[PDB]
RNA sequence: AACCCCUACCAACUGGUCGGGGUUUGAAACGCCAACGAACAUCAUGACAGC
């Protein structure tokens, strides 16, 4: 539910001083200042009012007013006065003294609520970072072999040149002469050769290899080490508390040698130089058709359409194109392209970029001529353009049924004027496609920018984005923007209001937010372009030809994959004569959900996953029950696709006959139709057929990884915050220890904020006499504190006056907490009785496995052994218990033996057992409810709640 | 919905009704950008060839 006050205009409300300052939206990311709150005055700063605000009863809030957007209801807006209870408020973990001391030295006072927000925004951005960079080096360990660990903490620390590298002796004035030192450095270039001649090197092929003809090569030794020491540079910064410390990613052209440099602008001018190079040769038939369907010479739209296709500034505009387009296309007259499949399959994604182009186009110009007209005018009256009358609509709408109606609305508006673009362009055919490509586009000058322009933290972010997939990317890469965006706005901000605060220069990084987000959104345009596999080889053939299912040893695989590119004498299969080979090489080995298995599993485990029943049935219906193009469709698709032509089926017999087929699943059934398989024709519906089998088969196995991942990053993401508390509360002055985080079930955190220490069994004697007596003082001084309780309490009878003496224990003990969740008396008897009963060898274990992504490679393992798969939050637990019971059942005891009985006979999780194992989250009430408990836990599943 | 704050009525006040607020709570401010989410909507018609 969006708050009414956003809607009316209200962005922000700080403080500053004894003066409230309220800033409404600006443009984009920006903000303007509204109004100044002095005492009981309200001034406007501006002649115009975006809101209006006004001083509410006993000095409580401003009533906020709007003329256009008025509340559905009739309610009262009122939005809060910070002064009201006292002084600035503080953080929720009382460390906003710390932080601000720490990212702005004595430059910050304390008398304000905004540098609070910045360091948050900082925060976030690091959270996000070590989620992700967690991932990026499980996939390149598991790439790399068997108990290889090439990327971790101790191995290319990014400190050492290449050169000093491969020859340590003639360059030990760098190791200082340390012998057990350089005797690591030289197993660790082992252990580079054995990797960097992997066959399975070529999965990375973004990274590693460039295309030179029509071949791949291998990069130099140099860009292959550096790219590797660059990866476990991140990784130790990300466990930063040695020479990468917490300030390692800021500062990168005073910790970087010349060569990174080099490589990081060698691959960003290699991405840029062919989209560059290519323009002409690649947009002919787009240019030319739309200058057809227009009217107007080339020449005078090329690089609006260079940017729009290649750099995509249309979604840096304030809405979705797409949604109008939808909108327009759910039309009677258009409705064809949806229906008509045997016309339009191979031309939608053409029809529908050069639709999207068009209104783009239209919006651009209309908003250009406004500009331009508003430049003779008086500065008074002056006219607004149609994307900014649509933004301000589409800003103050409270809902989503209205936000949809505006889309309708304006949709239908501005059809009337494109109804002959649209309709020319519906009447496009793939045939006619070679006539437009005779004239190349215009030549432009160049646009995008070099590698040294563009920043090194930039450049390493899309270095790293070449170790992921696209999802994972557009997540980082968004939550980045937006965090840059918010921290330049609040820059920007500040010294308005009277802030005078300035970045120390360890994180002057800072300074330059707004080059950050253009840089990524430049990146995020970048890194989905680009061919991922390199070459194909034998390991990826027997990979392939492994996760379909094979009952074979290694040597019949390695025959049957010489086979493919070999004949019966020894030399290779004429062009041509590669049939079965095409066919695993387009259908397998291209598809990108299989090189996400691939770089998170092992092929012959992943079909141990897919024999199962349950957990197919499971996903298929999941698949089905979308609402809102339905589920009901996509299930009839595949059977219509997969299966044959039937009716009669009801929705639980189509998602049976789909689960048979997949669940029996070989690579005989291809080899034996081999022959059908070498016939390349448009009336060969069984290679179809086969096709559609092998998408559907891999689609399924990628859902059930890839929600097992999740959930782990969600819980990496909580353990990196509890040491990051950790060491916060170190540094704040307080009594914890470091050192003995670990051996400790990471629950130190949690047991500094708790407050008064019991557990003890050497001052057991006063803490509980010092309870006794202060809440005995409470109790006598209860008519002067609270009158109104006092004239209930006396009414009490003399057995309930019992019970509040038990209760006052319990509030005396909350008034000594240290943070603001555990100060409430409700959260502190819950964690504390926690607290007694944890074993701290158990935590210790769910901490590291969750790290190492270990729940991943044993799904196959105790998948036979659940009862039932009800969610994936059910089903990711109940493989994280069962790894812990391995190392220890033997030697557990108290309450935790009980609980993993409990696993075994019920075949399930046990709630109580996660309650235990999520103590080192109670400091933080929000996060500790919504790890431990289900129906909390996905934002995306709470109406089944 | 969970967590925190506030006006008015009641309440051990470790709790409720009518409603508002929170970028300074939790993957989580607004418009975007994205995700759950499925043949999937591209720098390049499709199929074939090329590894
Ligand atoms: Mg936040």
């Amino acid at each position: 539910k969006k708050s009414f006050a956003k809607g009316m205009g209200v962005k922000s409300t700080l403080v500053s001083g004894s003066k409230v300052y309220m800033t409404t939206f600006a443009e984009g990311s920006d903000a303007r200042l509204e109004k100044i709150v002095e005492g009981d005055s309200i001034r406007s700063v501006n002649e115009g009012e975006a809101f209006s605000a006004e001083m509410a009863d006993k000095n409580a809030g401003y009533k906020i007013g709007n003329a256009k957007f008025s509340h559905p209801k009739g309610y009262a807006v009122v939005a809060n006065n910070p002064l009201y209870t006292g002084p600035v408020q503080q953080d929720m973990l009382g460390l906003k003294e710390t932080l601000e001391k720490r990212y702005f030295g004595e430059s910050a006072d304390g008398n304000d609520n905004i540098c609070i927000q910045v360091i948050h925004n900082i925060l976030d951005i690091e959270k996000i970072l070590a989620e992700y960079i967690t991932n990026a080096a499980y996939a390149v360990n598991n790439i790399s072999g068997l108990d290889k660990d090439i990327i971790g903490f101790g191995k290319f620390s990014t400190v050492y040149t290449y050169d000093e590298f491969k020859d340590p002796e003639h360059h030990r004035a760098a190791f200082n002469n340390n012998d057990k030192l350089i005797n690591a450095i030289k197993a660790q270039y082992d252990e580079f050769d054995n990797f960097l001649d992997n066959p399975r090197l070529g999965y990375f092929g973004q990274a590693f290899f460039s295309k030179e003809g029509r071949n791949y090569i291998i990069n130099y030794g140099n860009e292959c080490y550096d790219i590797l020491a660059l990866l476990s540079g991140l990784a130790h910064w990300v466990v930063a508390n040695s020479r990468i410390s917490r300030t390692w990613l800021y500062n990168l052209d005073k910790n970087l040698d010349n060569e990174y440099i080099s490589t990081l602008n060698y691959l960003y001018d290699r991405i840029t130089n062919e989209l560059t190079n290519s323009f002409s040769k690649n947009s002919a038939a787009n240019v030319n058709y739309i200058a057809e369907t227009l009217g107007i010479n080339p020449a005078e739209f090329a690089e609006q359409y260079f940017r729009f296709s290649i750099m995509k500034e249309q979604k840096n505009l304030g809405f979705n194109i797409t949604k109008l387009r939808e909108v327009m296309l759910d039309r009677k007259d258009m409705s064809e392209i949806r229906k008509n499949h045997k016309v339009f399959d191979s031309i939608r994604t053409k029809v529908y970029t050069m639709m999207d182009f068009v209104i783009y186009r239209y919006y651009i110009e209309e908003d250009a001529k406004v500009a331009a007209a508003n430049k003779s005018l008086p500065d008074n009256e002056k006219s607004l353009s149609e994307k900014d009358i649509f933004v301000i609509n589409l800003r103050g709408s409270f809902n989503d049924d209205q936000k949809d109606a505006l889309y309708y609305d304006e949709a239908n508006r501005i059809w009337r004027k494109l109804e002959n673009i649209m309709h020319n362009i519906k009447e496009f055919r793939g045939n006619k496609t070679r006539e437009y490509k005779k004239k190349d586009a215009p030549r432009l000058p160049r646009i995008l920018p070099a590698g040294r322009d563009v920043s090194a933290f930039s450049k390493l972010m899309y270095a790293l984005t070449m170790f992921l997939d696209g999802k994972e990317i557009n997540d980082l890469l968004t939550t980045l923007i937006n965090k840059f965006d918010n921290i330049q706005s609040f820059l920007k901000v500040m010294p308005l209001i009277g802030v005078n605060a300035k970045f120390v220069e360890e994180y002057a990084f800072f300074k330059d937010s707004a080059k950050i987000a253009d840089e990524l959104r430049l990146i995020k345009s970048f890194a989905r372009m680009g061919e991922p596999i390199a070459d194909a080889r034998r390991a990826m053939y027997i990979d392939a030809i492994r996760i379909l299912g094979t009952n074979l040893s290694y040597d019949e695989l390695k025959a049957l994959a010489d086979t493919f590119s070999l004949d019966e004498n020894g030399n290779k299969l004429k062009k041509g004569k590669h049939g079965m080979r095409n066919f695993i090489i387009n259908n397998v080995i291209s598809n990108k959900r299989f090189h996400y298995l691939i770089r998170y599993g092992d092929p012959a485990h992943l079909h141990e996953i897919a024999k199962n029943e349950a957990v197919v049935k499971f996903v298929l219906g999941r698949i089905a029950d979308i609402q809102k193009q339905n589920g009901k469709n996509q299930i009839d698709r595949y059977y219509e696709t997969c299966i044959g032509k039937d009716k009669g089926k009801s929705v639980s017999e189509k998602v049976d006959a789909l689960t048979k087929i997949i669940t029996g699943m070989n690579y005989d059934q291809f080899d034996k139709k081999r022959s059908v398989i070498e016939d390349t024709g448009r009336e060969n519906a069984e290679r179809e057929k086969f096709k559609k089998i092998i998408s559907l088969y891999l689609t399924v196995i990628y859902h059930i990884l890839k929600n097992i991942v999740n959930i782990n990053a969600r819980y990496v993401i909580g353990f990196h915050c509890v040491e990051r508390d950790a060491q916060l509360y170190k540094e704040k002055g307080y009594d914890i220890n470091l050192k003995k985080l670990e051996e400790k079930g990471f629950s130190s955190v949690t047991k500094l904020c708790a407050g008064i220490d019991e557990t003890a069994p050497d001052k057991r004697k006063d803490v509980e006499k010092e309870m006794a007596e202060r809440a005995k003082e409470s109790i006598d001084s209860l008519e002067s504190a609270n009158p109104k309780l006092y004239a209930n309490y006396i009414k009490y009878s003399d057995e309930k006056k019992a019970e509040e003496f038990t209760r006052q224990i319990n509030r005396e003990k909350a008034k000594t907490a240290l943070n603001a969740y555990l100060r409430n008396t409700k959260w502190n008897v819950i964690i504390r009785e926690d607290l007694l009963r944890i074993d701290n060898k158990t935590c210790t274990l769910f901490a590291n496995k969750a790290v190492a992504l270990e729940v991943a490679r044993y799904v196959h393992a105790y998948i036979n052994d659940i009862a039932e798969v009800n969610s994936y939050f059910q089903l990711y637990h109940y493989i994280m218990q069962r790894i812990i019971m391995n190392e220890r059942y033997e030697k557990s005891s108290g309450k935790v033996s009980e609980y993993f009985d409990a696993v075994n006979d019920e075949k399930k999780y046990n709630d109580r057992l996660l309650k235990l194992l999520c103590v080192p989250f109670g400091y933080c009430i929000p996060r500790f409810k919504n790890l431990s408990i289900e129906a909390l836990f996905d934002r995306n599943e709470a109406a089944k709640f």
